[PDB]
């Protein structure tokens, strides 16, 4: 199914991406900054100072674990979905 | 980006699929049964009686709203991700 590739694509991208530095399956704030710059950047910019990341990162951490777990990581992935409104409703 | 198609593919599939019956952006238990049978079926089966759906549906509803909202819908989408363990770690 087309959704199977979408789901499978995310895991393959996450584990390969999460295995860049530090323990696998653990996104650090420094690692989070790299992911946003490389992955989410064409639709969102800003982030010019670490303090801007510290506020967003702490807010991102629902449990305040200081890092972004796989479970929350899916939330942020969804937030990018729930954040953007449907723009395909216009001709 | 390849993730942009994955995200966009989900919304296009959800709104077109959620617009099958009832108000748009509202998944009913009867609608939920159709989605699982058509979308999530090649990896999961069971579901032979409505009572099996009623237990799973009520459990699925984190807030017990009786229906599956777009936000929770993403959870169930993730649950299919967090439910299946990574099998790509084996040669
Ligand atoms: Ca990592
Ligand atoms: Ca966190
Ligand atoms: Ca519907
Ligand atoms: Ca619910």
């Amino acid at each position: 199914s087309e959704l199977e590739k979408a789901m499978v694509a995310l895991i393959d991208v996450f584990h390969q991406y999460s295995g860049r530095e530090g323990d696998k399956h653990k996104l650090k704030k420094s690692e989070l900054k790299e992911l946003i710059n490389n992955e989410l950047s064409h639709f969102l910019e800003e982030i010019k100072e670490q303090e801007v990341v510290d506020k967003v990162m702490e807010t991102l951490d629902e449990d305040g674990d200081g890092e972004c777990d796989f479970q929350e990581f899916m939330a942020f992935v969804s937030m990018v979905t729930t954040a953007c409104h449907e723009f395909f409703e216009h001709e």
